[PDB]
């Protein structure tokens, strides 16, 4: 299907965008958009790709669900990426909202790679 830069959106496109910037990472397996991020690994991995001096992904781990998340929102929202997901929530529950998470993700991917123009 052809699309003249008319709101670029897709499932694979994303799962790939993240797996790409994290291609040369350790412990980064974007298998799902609920758990894979539940902790906040991919979130820190991505931000680390562009600016590895923004987070501590260098010495991070899946043992941190709230932090890993907070750290991200702190950096991403630092450039101007409105925060949609919360770090605590992830802990308050077991599995996050695929719909929500994905939504927030698209934003980040959009920032670095222009595309969607909401508003």
């Amino acid at each position: 299907g052809s699309s003249g830069s008319s709101g670029p959106n897709a499932s694979q496109s994303l799962l790939v965008w993240c797996k790409e910037v994290t291609k040369n990472y350790r412990g980064v397996k974007i298998t799902n958009f609920t758990t894979s991020w539940r902790n906040g690994l991919s979130f820190c991995a991505i931000l680390h790709h562009f600016r590895p001096d923004l987070i501590d992904y260098k010495s991070l781990n899946p043992q941190d669900i709230k932090e890993n998340n907070k750290k991200a929102y702190d950096g991403f929202a630092s450039i101007g990426i409105s925060r949609l997901l919360e770090p605590s929530d992830m802990v308050l529950l077991a599995i996050p909202d695929k719909l929500t998470v994905m939504t927030y993700l698209y934003q980040i991917r959009a920032h670095f790679s222009s595309g969607p123009s909401s508003g």
